[PDB]
C-alpha cells in the first residue's frame, strides 16, 4: 500500500512528505498530503516564467535587463557571472529554471511588476488557472525560510501538479510559448536525483526543483511514459524536526517517485 510506504518515508528521513499524481483515464489519482501546504521554494520559478511569457510577445525575450551589486542576495549561479552586462529576459527565464537563480527570478518578478514586487501578479496568474490555495508573499531569498505551518510562500501538492498540468499538458500557452516553457524544464540540471532518479531512464522527465530552509526539497515534474502516455508528479516535502538548518533529503523524492513509478508502469 502506497500510503504505508510513504509513512515509512516519512520516519526514515525525518520529514513531512507531501504527494500529487492527477488521475488519468486508466489511473487514479495517487495523494499523500496531498492537500498540506508545502513552501514553494523555486518550484514557483516554472509558472513565474509562464506568466512572464503569456504577458509578452515573445521578441520581449530580448529585452535586456541589468542589476546592481544590491540585487544580488540569494543563491544566483548565473546571475552573478553576468552582473556587469546584464542578462536579458530570456537568459533571466533560462537560468530561473534550469539553475534556480534567485536573482533571475526576482528580476523576472519585477518584469510582471505590480504591489508587492511581483508575487501580487504572480499569484493572479495562480488565480486565473483556477487555484485559489497557492500563495507568494516574498521574493528570493526569503521566500525559503517561513517558519513550519506558515502558509506564507505555499502551494500544495494538488495545487501545483493541476498548475503544472495546464502550462505543459493544457492550453494555459500558445504553443510556441509553451514549447519554450516545456524545454527550459527539459534542459534543468538540478533535477538529477529526484523524480528522474525514481523513473526508469526510457520514460522521459521535465521538471522543476525547489529546496529551503526547514530541510525543504520538492521537486515537480511532467513524465512520459515509453509509448508517449504523460503524468504529472509532485513531491514536496520538510523536515520542522531538524529546525531552520535541517538539510534537505533528495533521497527522500528519489525514493517517492520511485514507488510512484512503481505504480504507473
Ligand atoms: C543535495 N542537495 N540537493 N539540493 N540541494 C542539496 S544540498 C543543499 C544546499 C547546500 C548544502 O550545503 O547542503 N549548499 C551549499 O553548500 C551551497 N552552495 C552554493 O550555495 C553554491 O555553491 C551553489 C549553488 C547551486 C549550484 C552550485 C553551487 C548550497 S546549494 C544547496
Ligand atoms: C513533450 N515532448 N517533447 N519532446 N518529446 C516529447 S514526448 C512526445 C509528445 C507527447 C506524447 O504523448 O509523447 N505529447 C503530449 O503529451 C502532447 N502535448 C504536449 O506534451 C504538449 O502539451 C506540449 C506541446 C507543445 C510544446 C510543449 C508541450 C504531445 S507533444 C509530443
Ligand atoms: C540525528 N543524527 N544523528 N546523526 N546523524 C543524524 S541526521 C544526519 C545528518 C543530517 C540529516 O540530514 O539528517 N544533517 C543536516 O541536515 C546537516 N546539518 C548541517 O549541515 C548543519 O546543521 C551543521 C553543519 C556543521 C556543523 C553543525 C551543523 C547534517 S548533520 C548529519
Ligand atoms: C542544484 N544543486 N546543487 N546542489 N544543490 C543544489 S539545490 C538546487 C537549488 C534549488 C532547487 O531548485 O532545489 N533552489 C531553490 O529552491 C533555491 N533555494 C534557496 O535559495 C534557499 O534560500 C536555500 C538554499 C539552500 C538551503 C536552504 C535554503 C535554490 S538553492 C539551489
Ligand atoms: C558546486 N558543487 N560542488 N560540490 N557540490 C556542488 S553543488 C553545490 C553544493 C555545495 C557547494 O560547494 O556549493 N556543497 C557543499 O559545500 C556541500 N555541503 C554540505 O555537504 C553540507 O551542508 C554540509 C553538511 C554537513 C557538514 C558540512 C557541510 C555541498 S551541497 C552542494
Amino acid at each position: 500500500d502506497l500510503a504505508d510506504r510513504f509513512a515509512e518515508l516519512e520516519r526514515r528521513y525525518d520529514a513531512r512528505l507531501g504527494v500529487y499524481v492527477p488521475a488519468t483515464g486508466t489511473t487514479a489519482a495517487i495523494e499523500y498530503r496531498a492537500d498540506e501546504r508545502f513552501a514553494f521554494c523555486s518550484t514557483f520559478a516554472a509558472p513565474l516564467v509562464a506568466a512572464v511569457l503569456h504577458q509578452n510577445p515573445l521578441t520581449h525575450l530580448d529585452k535586456l535587463i541589468t542589476y546592481t551589486s544590491d540585487d544580488i542576495r540569494s543563491i544566483s549561479p548565473v546571475a552573478q557571472q553576468h552582473v556587469q552586462t546584464g542578462m536579458t529576459i530570456g537568459q533571466l527565464c533560462d537560468a530561473a529554471i534550469r539553475y534556480s537563480d534567485g536573482t533571475a527570478a526576482n528580476l523576472l518578478l519585477a518584469d510582471l511588476g505590480g504591489p508587492g514586487g511581483g508575487t501580487a501578479a504572480f499569484t493572479g496568474y495562480l488565480r486565473s488557472l483556477g487555484d485559489t490555495v497557492s500563495r507568494l508573499d516574498a521574493e528570493e531569498p526569503e521566500l525559503n525560510r517561513d517558519p513550519p505551518g506558515d502558509e506564507r510562500d505555499t502551494t500544495t501538492p494538488h495545487a501545483i501538479a493541476l498548475v503544472l498540468q495546464q502550462l505543459v499538458l493544457g492550453n494555459a500557452l500558445p504553443p510556441d510559448k509553451r514549447a519554450l516553457l516545456t524545454d527550459w524544464m527539459a534542459r534543468n540540471t538540478t533535477g538529477a536525483k529526484r523524480i528522474r532518479a525514481g523513473f526508469p531512464a526510457d520514460w522521459k522527465v521535465i521538471d522543476k526543483t525547489g529546496t529551503g530552509d526547514y530541510g525543504r526539497a520538492n521537486d515537480i515534474a511532467v513524465v512520459w511514459s515509453p509509448t508517449g502516455v504523460p503524468y504529472v508528479v509532485a513531491v514536496m516535502s520538510d523536515r520542522a524536526g531538524g529546525g531552520y538548518d535541517a538539510e534537505p533529503r533528495e533521497a527522500l523524492l528519489a525514493e517517492a517517485a520511485t514507488c510512484v513509478a512503481g505504480v504507473l508502469a
